[PDB]
DNA sequence: TCGAATCCTGGATC
DNA sequence: TCCAGGATTCGA
């Protein structure tokens, strides 16, 4: 153990010395500083008992630029629940048997949901023990842990034992849990003395934050072509990094044929981008110059791209084999799960947040897709073949292509990612770097635990999964899950304003809008708006036009007229839902608790009940033939789970692993007794959710709902600000203004993404709070009031589609659109109601909204006051443009969340279900479908919309058809290469055949095994027609072999083609045309030409085929 | 004997 | 985590 201890001293020791080396003294003597705490971590410290005692330093930061540590001690504890009053005797024997180890132990009550009558003010009694290191936690816990597993099973002084909590919680976040620490406050603190433990005070007087110096760099390499860079062969070229606005470029001289010399890179006015240059004679001389400058600048912030995963492993083996030892130098070193981590800098990262958080469409997470949304400026790119070629040619280009990653990635962390970490950071305990790699449910989580600590509530375990779990009647489930949510475009073609369209509606359901219309209004003005109509002079007026409208449509129903696109969504639904029905992860229980309940009696009015549906996927196995198999296990033992030991008996055996062996001999055994492979069941229940159950968590989504609102409010205030400030021009108040609006801004988008996060926490799996009910009891309302709006939309009109949060939906031109009324109270002189919401939104609070709500008025008498709320409210957009969708190949099958939108500018709004860029894909799709969508605005009748973008593919099939015959093979081969990309050995797969592969082995074939040896082969193939009939997997040719020496292409050429008698070998003798011209097809096919056939049009392009389906459909209708 | 279903592989650094 | 594309497996 000494051996252990003075291991962690000698790492304290190191820390401390990295620690000087960056600047961060500590406190030494008696005295106070105010200062900014930027980091914290876990230490084991001495004090003057020379005894060891774990603590955790916390790093501030002054707006001088000094810098300092502080250590506090705390001692971990963890709860423990006897049997009914043995509290004395067992804690007289934990004393006795862990003497030395047990630092206290202590008798308190909490408050816990579970026991009966609870409600009515009873509590529990739990033991409190603590350790004075953690070490001693983990020992006694692994000791108890068995006795608590046997007791609760069977169910002497561990026999007494019963329950146990609390056991898990990071020491670092119970300590911020019980002492109220956050990052990214103000503080003062107070050394009192050595003998003494330092006091910390909050000064929430200081708003403004420091500024961090942040660093940001990237590296490039040689490497092998056609294959990745190897740490054991390639060299570092150069290396180019800024710190806070200032950049530098350092070259491997070796390498570079030239000499740089110092140039200035700007994107844009707001992006200065200066460069600096230094040569050095070789690789050796760059990692030591680097090595120096950040050992000079002490960076405190590092960010980087992707570069936990290759950057800094390139790094650091390169400085090894020159000697110079990373961790001791700057002290980055690899943590247990496989992330870079450092003691006094930060590692932050861009790739965490562009995933988690940054809402951009899968496969547009490359960096220069995000600088091109987020930025809007057109990044540089370069082949990375060519590298060395630069290298040894043109340095220059390298270097202005090299340095635009730099300069890209420093203005975007700055910008975008910095102000949300530390703003989200604000509220949640976990450190910067746990908060943007962790998680976002394990957020929620630790959100929770405060208010949970606050309320004195002790918390559950994790949930426990059961195995092989079984229905009633014995069948094993494989699968159970509510029954989610549905998304379906009911329709397709192309919608626009300009286009006259026919509708057909119902005209008693006018004769029912028409009786409620002042009502209607009523409510928008007394609900929504809060102004009573006492406030308003022309109230009549706009209501008889109303009235008067509605009537016209009366009388026509069928009619043809111009279209209105609307679009209907509910923001924050889910939340909302749950604010309205006081669903909590507790407030369930069976009607066996109710029996218990001494407030069940009759007329009590603390039942609601709500439904929900079940789904199940199980086997088709009943109760006799698993117990069977289960003693079929236990009268045959098992062989040694692997050949390192005896043979085991089934109480011998991890159960978890035997339950996958009895999974699968049951899978085994199935198909002999029984003839399906799945049994899938759907059902319907009921649950009746506990109205005055403790509150804390509902009260937690309201404070943030309105906090959120409270922060969008300041954000607007200080916007417009602003701009009076930028109208001025002082740059001090400028300066003010921009960071007060930064600071609200990232502050409101924090909240947002709270709010969001408190759905998705419940249905997670193993966490503390836990209940598919409430999962499914509001997702299965979520469509209720979905369906009911569509229920009365299309008997007005058409809705085109359905969506999880929302409708598309086009009303005729006549409708009533908006109105506005003129008030007398000048606070707010003019008010605007859009009329097709009003209409929705009095539906919802009809017939959804809660009236049986409660609430406690007096602890001591637990009088409840009854009441009833809702927040469940729709909202408007638009109207826009114009709305496209596609059509499936296939009959009988829907689209999703596939379609274009166009606002009323004319420029896109929205474009989804596609992508415009893919690694996967060939050019040829991606240049023709962003051609046919900016064409579809054209025109100005539907035979001329059609008839003008059939005009582009007619471009591009005759393009093929003429064999491209006038265009440069360079620009064929990039119109019509693939690409791929393998991240594996040959070897792993054995033996399967595809395309992907055959290239493979054609290369080794070309170049030798020199390919094989490892992942990351790169390839680039064409498909030829010679060899017919054999599948598409045989024909790739690597497109390699094309620049290579005649002969040897001849000799490989007439091999792969099995032809010892082609006579010509210009590509254009190779390509099978017809696969490309019938791919094309497959996508002309999806937009163009069914739709238009699907919407009484004659097909605008001749030369390509409907499916038969469609044929004879029309044949039938005609 | 043909059609439907199943499973496989990648994207994200260079 | 989600979809396209291709081939094999399974059923009438
Ligand atoms: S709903 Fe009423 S009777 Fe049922 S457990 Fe809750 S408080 Fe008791
Ligand atoms: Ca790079
Ligand atoms: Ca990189």
């Amino acid at each position: 153990s000494s051996v252990s201890a003075l291991k962690r001293l000698e790492r304290s020791q190191w820390t401390d010395k990295m620690d000087l080396r960056f600047g961060f003294e500590r406190l030494k003597e008696p005295g106070e500083k105010t200062g900014w705490l930027i980091n914290m971590h876990p230490t084991e410290i001495l004090d003057e008992d020379k005894r060891l005692g774990s603590a955790v330093d916390y790093y501030f930061i002054q707006d001088d630029g000094s810098r300092f540590k502080v250590a506090l001690p705390y001692k971990p504890y963890f709860y423990i629940a006897t049997r009914k009053g043995c509290e004395r005797e067992v804690s007289s024997f934990l004393s006795k048997k862990f003497q030395g180890k047990i630092a206290k132990v202590e008798t308190v009550p909490k408050e816990d949901l579970d026991l009966p009558n609870h409600l009515v003010g009873l509590k529990r009694n739990y033991i409190r023990l603590s350790f004075h290191t953690v070490e001693d936690l983990v020992k006694v816990r692994k000791e108890i842990s068995p006795a608590v597993k046997k007791n609760r099973e069977q169910d002497d002084q561990l026999d007494n034992i019963v329950d146990m909590r609390e056991y898990d919680v990071p020491y670092h976040i119970r300590l911020s849990i019980d002492l109220k620490i956050h990052v990214a406050h103000w503080y003062n603190v107070r050394y009192r003395g050595n003998a003494f433990p330092v006091e910390i005070t909050r000064r929430d007087d200081l708003v403004e934050r420091p500024d961090p110096v942040v660093l940001a760099f990237d590296i490039e390499t040689t490497k092998l072509p056609l294959k990745f860079p190897d740490a054991e062969t390639d060299q570092i070229m150069m290396i180019s990094y800024m710190i806070d606005g200032q950049g530098y470029l350092i070259t491997n001289r070796e390498i570079v044929s030239e000499d740089i010399e110092d140039f200035e890179f700007t994107p844009k006015p707001e992006y200065e981008g200066p460069f600096c240059v230094f040569n050095e004679p070789d690789e050796a001389h760059l990692i030591q110059r680097w090595f120096e400058h950040v050992q000079e600048t002490k960076p405190t912030i590092m960010v980087t791209y992707n570069g936990d995963f290759f950057d800094w492993p390139f790094v650091e083996a390169r400085a090894a084999v020159h000697g110079l030892s990373m961790q001791q130098e700057i002290g980055f070193q690899k943590d247990s799960q496989g992330e870079y981590k450092a003691p006094q800098c930060i590692h932050m990262d861009c790739l965490r947040w562009v995933k988690r958080d940054s809402y951009l469409p899968v496969g547009s997470h490359n960096l220069k897709a995000a600088a091109k949304a987020k930025l809007g400026y057109d990044p540089v790119e370069l082949d990375p073949e060519d590298m060395c070629r630069m290298a040894t040619e043109q340095p220059q280009t390298l270097a202005t292509y090299s340095v635009s990653d730099a300069v890209a990635t420093y203005y975007l962390y700055m910008k975008y990612v910095h102000p949300f970490i530390f703003a989200l950071c604000t509220i949640i305990p976990m450190e910067p770097d746990e908060v943007l790699r962790k998680g976002s449910g394990t957020l929620c989580e630790a959100l929770l635990m405060v208010q949970a600590f606050h309320a004195n509530i002790i918390f559950p375990n994790k949930q426990e999964q059961e195995f092989n779990k079984l229905t009633d009647d014995g069948h094993v489930l494989d699968s159970e899950t509510y029954v989610g949510g549905h998304v379906e475009a009911l329709e397709s073609g192309v919608f626009r304003s300009d286009i006259p369209c026919r509708f057909r509606m119902n005209p008693a359901a006018f004769d029912f809008l028409l009786q409620r219309v002042e009502k209607t209004l009523r409510h928008a003005l007394e609900e929504e708006e809060k102004v009573p109509v006492e406030q308003v002079t022309n109230f009549e007026e706009v209501c008889d036009e109303i009235k008067s409208k509605l009537a016209s449509l009366k009388d026509v129903p069928s009619r043809i007229e111009c279209p209105l696109i609307y679009h209907l969504d509910v923001g924050a639904m889910y939340p909302n839902i749950i604010l309205t029905n006081r669903l909590q992860p507790s407030a369930m229980v069976d009607e066996a608790t109710c029996a218990a309940c001494d407030f069940n009696k009759p007329g009590a009015n603390c039942q609601r009940k709500m439904a929900w549906q079940w789904r199940g996927e199980f086997m088709p196995a009943s109760r006799s033939e698993y117990h069977r198999i289960q003693h079929q296990l236990e009268s045959e033992k098992f062989p040694p789970l692997f050949p390192e030991g005896p043979a085991r008996a089934f109480h011998e055996l991890s159960r978890e692993e035997q339950a996958k062996y009895e999974k699968r001999r049951l899978a085994d055994y199935c198909r002999k007794a029984y003839k399906k492979i799945h049994i899938t069941k759907v059902e319907e229940r009921l649950t009746t959710i506990c109205q005055r159950e403790n509150s804390f968590y509902v009260d937690t989504v309201r404070a943030f709902r309105d906090r959120r609102y409270e922060f969008k409010g300041l954000h607007k205030v200080w916007k417009k600000k602003l701009s009076a400030a930028v109208e001025v021009g002082d740059a001090a108040e400028v300066k003010r203004c921009k960071n007060m609006e930064v600071l609200y801004d990232s502050l409101q988008l924090a909240h947002k993404c709270i709010l969001n996060s408190f759905y998705g926490y419940v249905m997670r799996k193993g966490a503390r709070w836990y209940s598919m009910e409430m999962a499914g009891i509001v997702c299965f309302t979520g469509a209720n009031i979905i369906t009911q709006a569509r229920e009365l939309i299309e008997q007005i009109g058409r809705p085109l589609e359905l969506d999880t949060d929302g409708i598309w939906c086009v009303l005729p031109n006549s409708f009533p659109e908006n109105f506005v009324f003129k008030t007398t109270n000048v606070k707010k002189p003019k008010v605007t109601i859009s009329y097709p919401g009003a209409m929705l939104n009095i539906m919802v609070k009809e017939g959804f909204t809660n009236d049986q709500y409660q609430e406690l008025a007096e602890p001591s008498s637990l009088t409840y006051v009854t009441r009833s709320e809702n927040s469940i409210f729709f909202e408007v957009d638009g109207p826009y443009l114009a709305m496209i969708l596609p059509a499936s190949k296939e009959e009988g099958k829907k689209l999703k969340k596939r379609y274009a939108v166009f606002n009323e500018d004319g420029s896109l709004a929205e474009l989804k279900g596609f992508e415009v860029k893919r690694r996967g894909e060939l050019q040829l799709i991606k240049i023709f479908q962003s051609s046919v969508f900016e064409a579809f605005l054209k025109g100005s009748t539907l035979e001329e919309v059609y008839g003008s973008v059939a005009k582009v593919a007619d471009y591009w099939l005759d393009v093929l058809y003429s064999k491209a015959a006038n265009m440069p093979d360079s620009e064929l081969f990039e119109l019509i290469s693939e690409n791929r990309s393998m991240s594996r050995k040959l070897e792993d797969y054995g033996e399967q055949k595809s395309t992907s592969i055959s290239t493979a082995k054609r290369l080794a074939e070309f170049l030798g095994d020199q390919m094989v040896k490892d992942a990351g082969l790169s390839c680039r193939y064409i498909i030829s027609r010679k060899p017919e009939g054999s599948p598409v997997t045989e024909r790739a040719i690597p497109l390699a072999i094309f620049q290579a020496e005649p002969t040897v292409r001849k000799h490989f050429l007439r091999k792969w083609l099995k032809s010892s008698s082609l006579q010509d070998f210009d590509i254009r003798a190779i390509l099978d045309w017809d696969y490309y011209i019938e791919r094309l097809g497959s996508a002309i096919q999806k937009i163009i030409t069914i739709p238009a056939a699907l919407q009484q049009v004659k097909n605008p392009v001749p030369r390509v085929k409907h499916p038969d389906w469609l044929h004879k459909k029309l044949l039938e209708k005609n």
